[PDB]
C-alpha cells in the first residue's frame, strides 16, 4: 500500500513517462528468477507478449525508501545501448509497491552462464562478452554514470547472446549476498573485492573506480567465473591492494588481456585506462582470435 501524491511532484511527472498499467502486466509470483534485498523477481509478460522480468519493490516498506529508489533510478528511462538494460516500465498500482518491469535476459547473468559447464565458453567466446561489457561502460561514462557495481554477475545475457550491463537504477540491488559485506567504511553492504583501493579508502566512486571492477570482471571471464580474492578475508582486501598485491594471471588468460587488466588496477586512477581506450584495446585483442 503506497500514495502518489505523498512524492516530489517532479518525480512523478518521470514515472509517469513510463508508466504500465496493471492491466497490461501479468505477473507470475510462483516463477522467481531472482531474490533481492528489495524484493524478488519474477517472470512476467507485458502486453503483443513481452517476455519481461519483474523486479518486485515490497520489501521497502516505507515511501521515504521508495522515492529515494525512484529518483536515484528513473534516470534509466533515458539511456539507450544495445550493451545496457533498458527500463520496460514501472508498473504503479493502488495497493503494494511500484513494480520495476525489465526486458527478461533468456540466459541469466553473466557470470551463471559462464560457470555452466555443459556452455564451456572458449577463451573467444569469453573476450568477446568482454568487449560488449566495455562497450556498454563506454556508453555509461559518456553519459556520465557511475555504475558502483560493475562484476559478472551484474551483466546479462540476451537470447540473441548480447550482454547486457545491468544491477542500475531501478533494478538495482544485491543479488548475491556472498559478495557484500559491512567490513568497509561505509558500514553498509559493499561489493569490496570489486571496488577500487581509493573507493575503500575515500568512500568515492568513479568511472575510474568503475574501470577497476571492470578488470575484475574480465577476470571473471577468464576463470569462468571464479570468485575473486578466495583466501583474501574482506578485513584484509585494503591493505592486501596497498602492499601492491593483484589477481594472478588466469591460465588461459592471454598475456595481452592481464597486461589490461593491471592497467586497470593502477594505484593512480589518472592512470588507468578509459572505457574508450578499452574498447579499442580489447577489440584488436579480440581481433587475433
Ligand atoms: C532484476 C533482475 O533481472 C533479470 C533477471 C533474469 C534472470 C535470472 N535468471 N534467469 C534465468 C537463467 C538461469 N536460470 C534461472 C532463470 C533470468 C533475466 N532478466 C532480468 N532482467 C536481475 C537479477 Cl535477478 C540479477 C542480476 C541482475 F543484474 C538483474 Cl538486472
Amino acid at each position: 500500500h503506497i500514495d502518489l501524491s505523498a512524492l516530489n511532484p517532479e518525480l512523478v511527472q518521470a514515472v509517469q513517462h513510463v508508466v504500465i498499467g496493471p492491466s497490461s502486466l501479468i505477473v507470475h509470483f510462483n516463477e522467481v528468477i531472482g531474490r533481492g534485498h528489495f524484493g524478488c523477481v519474477y517472470h512476467g509478460t507485458l502486453l503483443k507478449k513481452i517476455h519481461c522480468a519483474v523486479k518486485s519493490l515490497n520489501r521497502i516498506t516505507d515511501i521515504g525508501e521508495v522515492s529515494q529508489f525512484l529518483t536515484e533510478g528513473i534516470i534509466m528511462k533515458d539511456f539507450s545501448h544495445p550493451n545496457v538494460l533498458s527500463l520496460l516500465g514501472i508498473c504503479l498500482r493502488s495497493e503494494g509497491s511500484p513494480l520495476v518491469v525489465l526486458p527478461y535476459m533468456k540466459h541469466g547473468d553473466l557470470r551463471n552462464f559462464i560457470r555452466n559447464e555443459t556452455h564451456n565458453p572458449t577463451v573467444k567466446d569469453l573476450i568477446g562478452f568482454g568487449l560488449q561489457v566495455a562497450k556498454g561502460m563506454k556508453y555509461l561514462a559518456s553519459k556520465k554514470f557511475v555504475h558502483r557495481d560493475l562484476a559478472a554477475r551484474n551483466c546479462m545475457l540476451d537470447e540473441k547472446f548480447t550482454v547486457k550491463v545491468a544491477d542500475f537504477g531501478l533494478a538495482r540491488d544485491m543479488y548475491d549476498k556472498e559478495y557484500y559485506s559491512v567490513h568497509n567504511k561505509t558500514g553498509a553492504k559493499l561489493p569490496v573485492k570489486w571496488m577500487a583501493l581509493e573507493s575503500l579508502q575515500t568512500q568515492k566512486f568513479t568511472t575510474k573506480s568503475d574501470v577497476w571492477s571492470f578488470g575484475v570482471l574480465l577476470w571473471e571471464l577468464m576463470t569462468r567465473g571464479a570468485p575473486p580474492y578466495p583466501d583474501v578475508n574482506t578485513f584484509d582486501i585494503t591493505v592486501y591492494l596497498l602492499q601492491g598485491r593483484r589477481l594472478l594471471q588466469p591460465e588461459y588468460c592471454p598475456d595481452p588481456l592481464y597486461e589490461v587488466m593491471l592497467k586497470c588496477w593502477h594505484p593512480k586512477a589518472e592512470m588507468r585506462p578509459s572505457f574508450s581506450e578499452l574498447v579499442s584495446r580489447i577489440s584488436a585483442i579480440f581481433s587475433t582470435f
